């Protein structure tokens, strides 16, 4: 609402404030009570289509351009606008009831008394809020204290940034050595933050503490904040609100919701303006007939508001009636189960997909990684042969009381048990305390937590053989043998993990025997030089990465008792310099990595979704493009699109350099457009310096690759791109996600599809369709979209061919006949009430089918014929017009030749013959019949035979019931629909379609 301030906020208090800070709400809905009706009738009378119904009605207060009676030109207006509403009313409450889940959550707050519960919607800026383990955040908040001894926590942040890494978070120092929780508030702190941005991996504030003699600044960072959407991983945490609602970094990175309208209604559109054009042209012609004669005005409205039917309100009708169907279809298949539809008047934008742009972590990953292979060199192993290296660890430690293959396992086992950051945890199961299961080392109780989930998977893989990690502190660790027997390790200098180095290191001292050994672990592009001679590291490893695993390289060094000393006595010297610390450091760490012996390569997986790969590849056989555009690192991503088969076996990647300006950017674009038939992979800062200055020549280049991985993307990036796929190409986007980072280009895309996440849904809620599984996207494409796409078009050119053979009876009959006259206005009126007999069967459209599901889903050619836009184009409309003018035609000059006696005579035979003409071009349309349309179009028939018998008594129209009427009948509509039969015949010989065969 107004230009964002810095904020202070007191610990407590949410009473001491300046402005007045939005409710802790979230909203998905277009409109409040207030702008409901407005927007609504705005979104709807905007457009011509309907807009020229409502200048229709409006035209007749006027009483010199009154035409008819004034309930034929409301009633209908009334009943489409009865329904436009109740059905965004529907919407509208439904989203406000699925939004109550994430806002009626309970938490705790710190009050003066003790601890209370709140809700999400009721959480204040100042309040001191309680997090527990596994649950979400609600606020963005500030961490103050933790429960665990440790002093830090673990955060989950994958609905907020889709990296699969875990955040380590640190408390404000002074609150976490408070005594007690209610000590907070007894204190006069509070807190100086920036104001609201979109920034999410950065934060600048302060921290103050006034009551303490000497007072307390400290300087945060976003090591010390819990942004709302992420979970606590660890324990129960204590923060300090410092934004809600509206301003929190999830809701400013998304946008406001919209209305979407498709692109088979703008077509729709632009067809009415085409078929008003036209009877404008006419009606302008005719005036000129007369050369002008006074008044001209008031005959052009009057010829206009006479065959305004040329536009029928049952084209309006029976399209909102047929979205009705295509969504209850889809909510109750039985192959996807589970789909909701939210944006119930686009199914037919789900049949004409050109570019599919997905989300990665969530959506086609589990965000479950697990151990797959171990290979020593002369050996793999895979989770089939697991059975065999538990039976070597076991020989060691049998025989420990009581070279070979079983002792370069167990060297292999034991490093990756060692090298890493992992340190266990117990926790109290109920009846075992924290404090006594971590004395007896309880398998039930502990659990492994880590920055990295590849350690923690490696890590769950050696207990599951043999060799267990029970303990760990910053200068020991334990581990458990088959035999229970507790080895203990003291760690002597430890070398973390850094995306530059790309490699870990650690020294262990074993407390058994006294020997000294280094283990380093990391890549294998920086491992290479660091190992001795081998002739099968390089080989196997781009095998294990040519699978979509992920490899580590681990190797060993032993030292010796001096050249430890020769290290230690060195490694402080550089710690305790003060120019360039760096470089020093650094230049005595790689003069140990030397010279290692090679141990072992594994490889770890991150498990995709079911059917990834099968579906993957049926969406690319249909014509679809299919981008990844995650917000997780480069590494972690290319991995996926090899696992998931996103680029193929032999297919060659191209990764974009880091580029800073524009002369950097224009050589590395030059260099991939030298390449051939290559997957790009571009990450997130790159392409912010290629869309500013070559954002034509880039987005060029991307499309005609196979394949486009984008990594390390902003909320804002991934809608960006979507907004230009849009514009450079012209074609309908889709976007599928599952975290809040994906909201803004679900939004923006023409199709969103929001998959629902394990702790997150505000993808799902923001969605137009949602889905519980990645899998289920192609049945929703191939099936319900193409079925929506095909029926609308086959029942919208029905309609407007029903209506142009009536106007052009009707204007055989107005000039033909009489070219004047009071009674032609009563006929005029009959011959347009025929549309009552063929209200059902014509509906019956919705109905039919060309395949089955099971042969679309086999064959997703078919899928590319729709994209070609041949279901409704100018070919067919041309054709349907040529047929309305013929049969209108046939209808009414046979009727004036087979029998001219009378008026009465003339609208029994044309008014017959009209009837079974449209029953017949309904058979001769459906292409798989149904049994209710076999009723339709019987029913139809009784109704009007009995009609005809009612009437027969009733007013002396016995020429109707005799063999006279019959032949003529007969004969004009064997000449109406007959030569469109036979045409039909030989479209199949000559020019069978593909779904036919
Ligand atoms: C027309 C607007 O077109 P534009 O060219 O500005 O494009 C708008 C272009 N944009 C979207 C791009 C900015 O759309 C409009 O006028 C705005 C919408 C007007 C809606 C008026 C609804 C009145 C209907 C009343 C029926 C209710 C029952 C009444 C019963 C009466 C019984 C006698
Ligand atoms: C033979 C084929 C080739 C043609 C040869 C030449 C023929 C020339 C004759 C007609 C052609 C020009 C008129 C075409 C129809 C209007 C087209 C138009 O440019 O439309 C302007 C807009 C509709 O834009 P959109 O939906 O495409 O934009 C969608 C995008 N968005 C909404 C975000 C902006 O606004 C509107 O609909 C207002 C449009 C004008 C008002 C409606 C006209 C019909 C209604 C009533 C007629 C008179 C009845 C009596 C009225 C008495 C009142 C007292
Ligand atoms: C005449 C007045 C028609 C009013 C139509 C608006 C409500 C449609 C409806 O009835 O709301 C959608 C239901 C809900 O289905 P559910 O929540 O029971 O499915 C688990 O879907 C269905 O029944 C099928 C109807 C889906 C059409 C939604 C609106 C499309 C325009
Ligand atoms: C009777 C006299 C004349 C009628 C003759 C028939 C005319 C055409 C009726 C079409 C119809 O009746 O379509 C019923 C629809 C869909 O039924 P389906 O047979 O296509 O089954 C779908 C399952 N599949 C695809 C596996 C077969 O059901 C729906 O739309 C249910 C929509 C409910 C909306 C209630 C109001 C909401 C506000
Ligand atoms: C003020 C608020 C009012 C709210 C509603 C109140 C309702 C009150 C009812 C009062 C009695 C009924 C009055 C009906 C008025 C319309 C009569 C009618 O049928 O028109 C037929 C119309 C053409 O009409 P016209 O007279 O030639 O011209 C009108 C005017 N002179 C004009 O040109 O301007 O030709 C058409 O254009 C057809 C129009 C209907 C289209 C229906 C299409 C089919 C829909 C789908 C049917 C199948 C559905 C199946 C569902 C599932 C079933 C199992
Ligand atoms: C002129 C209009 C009113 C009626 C048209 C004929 C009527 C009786 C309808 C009712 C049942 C319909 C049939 C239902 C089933 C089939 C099987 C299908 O594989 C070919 C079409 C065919 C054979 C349909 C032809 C048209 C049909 C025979
Ligand atoms: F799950 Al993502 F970017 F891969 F949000
Ligand atoms: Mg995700």
């Amino acid at each position: 609402g107004g230009e964002a301030r810095p904020r202070t906020v007191w610990l407590g208090h949410p009473e001491k404030r300046d402005q007045r800070y939005p409710r802790n709400v979230i909203n998905n809905q277009k409109y409040n009570f207030f702008t409901f009706l407005p927007g609504v009738l705005f979104n709807q009378f905007k457009y011509f289509f309907n807009l020229y119904f409502l200048l229709l009605a409006c035209s007749q207060f006027v009483p010199e351009m009154r035409l008819g009676a004034l309930y034929t030109y409301w009633v209908p207006l009334g009943f489409v606008l009865a329904v436009t509403v109740i059905r965004e009313a529907v919407e509208e409450i439904r989203c406000y009831v699925r939004d109550k889940e994430v806002n009626s959550q309970v938490y705790s707050r710190l009050t003066a008394r003790g601890t209370v519960k709140v809700k999400s919607s009721n959480i204040q800026v100042g309040d001191l809020i309680i997090v527990e383990k596994n649950q979400r955040v609600p606020a963005d908040m500030i961490f103050l204290r933790t429960s665990e001894k440790n002093g830090s926590c673990f955060l989950r942040t994958d609905q907020l940034d889709g990296e699969t890494d875990w955040k380590l978070r640190l408390p404000v120092a002074c609150t976490q050595r408070l005594p007690t929780a209610a000590d907070l508030l007894q204190i006069r702190s509070y807190v100086y933050a920036e104001e609201p941005n979109i920034d999410i991996h950065n934060f600048v504030g302060t921290f103050t503490r006034e009551d303490s003699d000497p007072p307390i600044s400290e300087s945060l960072s976003i090591e010390n904040t819990l942004w709302a959407g992420t979970v606590v991983a660890s324990g129960t945490v204590v923060g300090v609100v410092l934004y809600t609602g509206r301003e929190l970094r999830s809701v400013m990175n998304t946008s406001n919701p919209r209305s979407k309208i498709g692109l088979f209604d703008l077509e729709v559109n632009c067809l009415t303006k085409i078929l008003f054009g036209a009877l404008v042209v006419v009606s302008l012609v005719m005036v000129a007939l007369q050369h002008f004669a006074g008044r001209w005005y008031l005959q052009i409205i009057r010829f206009l508001l006479l065959f305004s039917n040329i536009i029928p309100i049952s084209l309006r009708v029976n399209l909102d009636m047929g979205k009705i169907v295509y969504s209850w279809v889809i909510r109750r298949d039985s192959k996807i189960p589970g789909t909701v539809v939210r944006s119930s008047t686009i199914p037919e934008q789900l049949g004409r997909i050109s570019y599919l742009l997905t989300d990665k972590t969530g959506t086609l990953t589990q965000n479950e990684m697990i151990f797959k292979r171990l290979h020593l060199g002369t050996v793999a192993y895979g989770l089939d042969s697991m059975d065999e290296v538990q039976s070597h660890i076991f020989s060691i430690y049998t025989q420990q009381s009581q070279r070979t293959m079983s002792s370069r396992v167990h060297e292999a086992v034991k490093a990756i048990a060692l090298c890493h950051n992992v340190t266990p945890v117990y926790e109290s199961n109920g009846v075992t305390d924290q404090a006594e299961a971590e004395k007896q080392y309880e398998d039930s109780c502990r659990v492994y937590q880590a920055s990295s989930p590849d350690e923690v998977a490696l890590v769950q893989w050696t207990e599951s053989v043999g060799l267990t990690l029970v303990g760990r502190d910053q200068s020991s660790m334990q581990l458990r043998t088959p035999g229970d027997q507790i080895l203990n390790f003291t760690i002597l200098q430890i070398f973390p993990f850094t995306y530059e180095s790309k490699r870990m290191g650690i020294i262990v001292r074993d407390e058994s025997t006294g020997e000294i050994t280094f283990y380093m672990k990391g890549a294998d592009v920086v491992m290479a030089g660091i190992v001795q001679y081998n002739d099968w590291l390089e080989e196997e490893c781009g095998n294990m990465a040519r699978e979509g695993l992920r490899v580590l390289v681990v190797a060993k060094k032993s030292l010796a008792e001096e050249q430890y000393q020769d290290f230690e006595a060195r490694y402080v010297q550089a710690k305790l310099s003060v120019h360039d610390r760096s470089l020093k450091v650094a230049t005595v760490i790689e003069s140990l990595e030397m010279e290692m012996e090679l141990l072992c390569l594994t490889g770890v997986e991150d498990q995709l979704q079911a059917d990834v790969r099968p579906t993957l590849e049926t969406l690319r056989n249909a014509g679809i493009k299919v981008w990844m555009l995650t917000g997780d690192k480069l590494e972690t991503a290319t991995c996926t699109a090899k696992n998931a088969h996103l680029v193929t076996r032999n297919q060659d990647i191209h990764v974009f350099r880091l580029v800073t300006n524009r002369g950097e950017a224009h050589l590395e674009l030059n260099a991939f457009r030298r390449k051939h038939d290559c997957a790009l992979v571009i990450s997130g800062d790159s392409l912010e310096v290629c869309l500013k200055y070559y954002e034509y020549e880039f987005m060029e280049l991307a499309c005609q690759c196979p394949a486009v991985v984008c990594c390390r993307c902003a909320p804002t990036q991934k809608a960006q791109i979507v907004r230009l796929l849009q514009e450079r190409t012209g074609k309908l986007t889709c976007a599928v996600g599952d975290g809040g980072n994906d909201v803004s280009m679900i939004q923006e895309s023409d199709c969103g599809v929001g998959v629902e996440g394990k702790e997150g849904k505000q993808a799902s809620l923001a969605a137009d369709f949602s889905i519980t599984q990645f899998k289920h996207l192609g049945r929703l494409l191939m099936v319900h979209g193409r079925n929506s796409y095909k029926r609308s078009a086959a029942l919208s050119q029905f309609v407007i061919h029903r209506s142009l053979c009536i106007s052009t009876m009707q204007a055989v009959f107005s000039s033909v006949f009489y070219f004047a006259s009071v009674p032609l206005y009563q006929g005029f009126l009959i011959i347009g009430y025929s549309t009552i007999y063929t209200m059902f069967p014509v509906f019956s459209l919705v109905l039919d089918k060309d395949v089955k599901s099971e042969v679309a889903m086999l064959y997703p050619e078919l899928y590319k014929d729709l994209l070609k836009g041949r279901p409704l184009s100018y070919k067919t409309f041309l054709i349907w017009v040529l047929i309305s003018i013929y049969q209108g035609s046939t209808i009414m000059y046979g009727a004036l030749l087979l029998f001219e006696s009378e008026f009465v005579h003339i609208v029994a035979i044309s008014f017959t013959s009209l009837i079974l003409t449209e029953l017949l071009m309904v058979a001769l349309t459906i292409q798989t019949w149904h049994w209710l349309m076999t009723v339709a179009e019987l029913l139809s028939l009784a109704c009007y035979i009995a009609s005809l018998v009612f009437l027969h008594e009733f007013i002396d129209v016995y020429f109707i019931a005799t063999l006279s009427f019959l032949w003529k009948v007969s004969v004009i509509t064997l000449v109406s629909c007959l030569p469109l039969y036979v045409l039909k015949y030989l479209r199949r010989r000559f020019s069978p379609p593909s779904y036919s065969k």
